[PDB]
C-alpha cells in the first residue's frame, strides 16, 4: 500500500553525470536487470556517474506534492560497484531545497544486490527529491526506488459553479408542502456524475405566523446538470430564493 | 481532438530492457525517424528490448488521471522487426494493476511502418499503462502513441476561502433598497480573476411585518479580492449577516 | 523566485532526433558538464540533433499549466557547436499549438558557454513548449533551462463535501444563547487539517417577535472531521437547520 514511483513511471529523473548513456538513470530502477549474454553490453544494471566525487546525484521530480514514505537503494547488478552512504535533499516549492534530517549521512549498500531501505517518519513532503551519494565502493553506481503514499480519492477534483433562483412567484402562495424544480445545466458536461453542494444567498419570504420554512435540495444530478428543488411547507409564501452551487467531480 | 501523449511529452516512459541506449524508449514515438545516412548509426527507429521473451514492456505514466481513448503501434522504421501481438495492463491508483479486457491478446503489426490502432470504448481510466509485447517478428521493436481526452477547462482549479459579515448595524434601520459593501482581500493574489461563490451561515434580522428580505452578492471580483454587497429592501432591519465564500480560479 | 524546471526534473523532454544517445536531451540542462577526461567520451555537453535542418526541436511537457517567465539557451560545452537562432511553439491544451510572438525568430547563442535569456512578458501559459532551432554554428547543439512561476499554495486543493442538520428539536425551545454540536466525520481522513466552509440550505425556525437569529460555525476541525455548532439566541425556537459543507485541504 505504498506506490513504487519509478516502477510506475511517475517521476522524471535527472543525473548529475552518466558514465555514458548505457549507464544512465533509465537503468536505475530497483532490481533492474537485463541480458545475461556476456558477449554484448546492453547497459549497466545501475545508473553509474561519470565523475567520481561527493557532488553527484539523481534528482527525481514531478509537479505533484508527494508524501515519500521510504527509499530503497541497491548496488550495481553486473559489477562490484555500489554506493556505501548518501545524503538526501528535497524541495516542496522547487525553489528552496532542504537537507533531509540536517544533512544526515545515511548508511547504504555493501554489495551488488541487497536492498537497503530507509523509512521516513514522518513522510517527506516534496515535489522533487535528490539522492546525493557520499561514499562508494569502486564507482558511484546504484539502483533505487522511491515509495510514496497513494493519491487520495479526494485529490485534484474538478469543479463548476453557478447560481439558481426561483425567479418567479411559484412558491409565493398556497398551503402544505409545495415545491418547484429549476433545472440547471452545467456550463460543460462532466465525464462522470458530480456531487452538487449548495448555499443560500437570498431569502425573500414571508413567515407563516412567525415560522420561516424554506429548503433547497440538489437532485437528479447527471453529467450534464441537476435539479434545484426549492421547497416550502406549512403556509409560507416564498417570493424568491437564490442558491450558489458548487459541483465537484472526483477521481476523474 | 484527442491528445497525442508522447508527442506532447506528457508521459514518463520506462522499458523493461533496452538492446542498448541507442534502442531506448526515447526512440519509440509513432513515426519516429532519424538520419537516412547509412554510414553512421544514430539509433533504431524504435524502442528495441534487450531480452526476447514474453515479459518485456514499456510503462507510460504520470500523476494525472488520463482517459485513454486509443493506442497506436508500429514496427521498427530501419529494420524488419515489429511486435505482432501484445497485451495491455494499467493502473488507476499505481498500486493495483489490471489487465485490459481480461488479458486480451491484441493483434498488432505485420511490417515496419503501417500503423495499427486500437480504440478503447469506454476509455481506459489510468495513471499508468504498460504495453506487454507477446509475439514479434525478429525482435521486440516498436513505435507507439497513446491518445487521451484533453484536460477539461474545469480541472485542477485553485481555491481560496474565507468569511465576511456586515459586522455592524449598517443595515439595521431604514426604508427601501439599502446596501453595504464589505471589501474582501484574498489571502494571496490570484494569477487571473476567480469566480466567487457564497453561502449564508448567519442571519440576525427582523422581518418587515413578517416578510424576510436579505441577499448577498459577490461583485467587483479582481485577482486581489472582491466586494460582498449585503442587501436588504422593503423596511427590513438587518442586524448582521455572515457568508462563507469559495473563490475558484480556473485553467491556471 | 522562479522555478528552474529541468534542474528540478519537472518536465519530460523529447527531441526530434539525437546524434546518438550520448548526445540526447538528458545532456541538455543549462551548464551541464561532465568528465574532463579527454581519453573517454561520456556524452556531449549538449543535446545534439542527428539531422541538420530547420525542423529539429525539443519538446518539454507535463500535465500542469505552467506560466513560463523565461528561457535560457547555451551552446555545447565540449565542442564549437551552438544554436544561433530559434523559434518557440507552445500549447495549453496539447491539441492546438501556437507560435510564440507570431513566429518571432529569437537571436540566440554565439559561443559554447555564454547564456542567452529571453523573458516572457506576459508569461507563456502552457502545458508543453518546444524550442525549434532555426540556424546554428556547426551543429544543432544546445543546453537550456525553462523558468516558470512557482506553484501557489492554493493550487490543486483536495476537497470533501457533505451535509449536516440539527435533526431534532434541540434548539426548538428556550431562552438566551443556545447551541448544539453535530459531529461530522469526513468520508476519508485527510492528511492534514482542512478548512471547512459552510452554507445554509434549510431554515425551519420561528422568529422571536419578528427577529430571526440563527448561525452555524464549523469548529474543532481535525484530519478526521469537525463540529458543526448550530446556534440561536434571544428567544428564537429553531426547529431544524441544514448546512452543506465543503472541506478543503491545501498544499498536500
Ligand atoms: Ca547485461
Ligand atoms: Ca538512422
Ligand atoms: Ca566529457
Ligand atoms: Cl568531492
Ligand atoms: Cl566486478
Ligand atoms: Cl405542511
Ligand atoms: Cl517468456
Ligand atoms: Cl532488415
Ligand atoms: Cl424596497
Ligand atoms: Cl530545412
Ligand atoms: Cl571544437
Ligand atoms: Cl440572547
Amino acid at each position: 500500500g505504498s506506490v513504487s514511483c519509478l516502477a510506475n513511471a511517475l517521476l522524471n529523473l535527472r543525473s548529475s553525470t552518466d558514465y555514458n548513456a548505457d549507464h544512465g538513470v533509465k537503468n536505475s530502477i530497483l532490481n533492474f536487470s537485463n541480458s545475461k549474454d556476456a558477449s554484448r553490453f546492453d547497459g549497466s544494471e545501475s545508473w553509474s556517474s561519470s565523475v567520481l566525487d561527493k557532488n553527484q546525484f539523481i534528482v527525481a521530480g514531478s509537479d505533484s506534492v508527494k508524501h515519500f514514505v521510504a527509499i530503497s537503494t541497491q548496488g550495481r547488478g553486473d559489477h562490484d560497484q555500489w554506493v556505501t552512504s548518501y545524503k538526501l535533499r528535497y524541495t516542496l516549492d522547487n525553489v528552496n531545497w532542504v537537507e533531509y534530517n540536517n544533512g544526515e549521512i545515511i548508511n547504504a549498500n555493501k554489495d551488488r544486490n541487497s536492498i537497503v531501505t530507509i523509512n521516513f517518519n514522518p513522510p517527506i513532503k516534496a515535489r522533487s527529491i535528490a539522492i546525493h551519494p557520499q561514499t562508494y565502493n569502486n564507482h558511484i553506481s546504484l539502483r533505487w526506488e522511491l515509495y510514496a503514499l497513494p493519491v487520495k480519492s479526494y485529490s485534484n477534483p474538478s469543479v463548476q459553479v453557478g447560481e439558481v433562483s426561483i425567479g418567479d412567484r411559484s412558491l409565493n402562495s398556497g398551503t402544505g408542502s409545495r415545491t418547484i424544480v429549476r433545472h440547471v445545466k452545467f456550463p460543460v458536461e462532466f465525464l462522470s456524475v458530480p456531487i452538487v453542494s449548495i448555499g443560500c444567498k437570498k431569502v425573500d419570504a414571508h413567515t407563516d405566523n412567525g415560522q420561516m420554512r424554506w429548503e433547497g435540495k440538489s437532485e437528479n444530478i447527471t453529467t450534464k446538470g441537476f435539479d434545484l428543488t426549492f421547497i416550502t411547507w406549512g403556509n409560507n409564501a416564498v417570493y424568491d430564493l437564490t442558491f450558489d452551487y458548487v459541483a465537484v467531480e472526483f477521481n476523474n
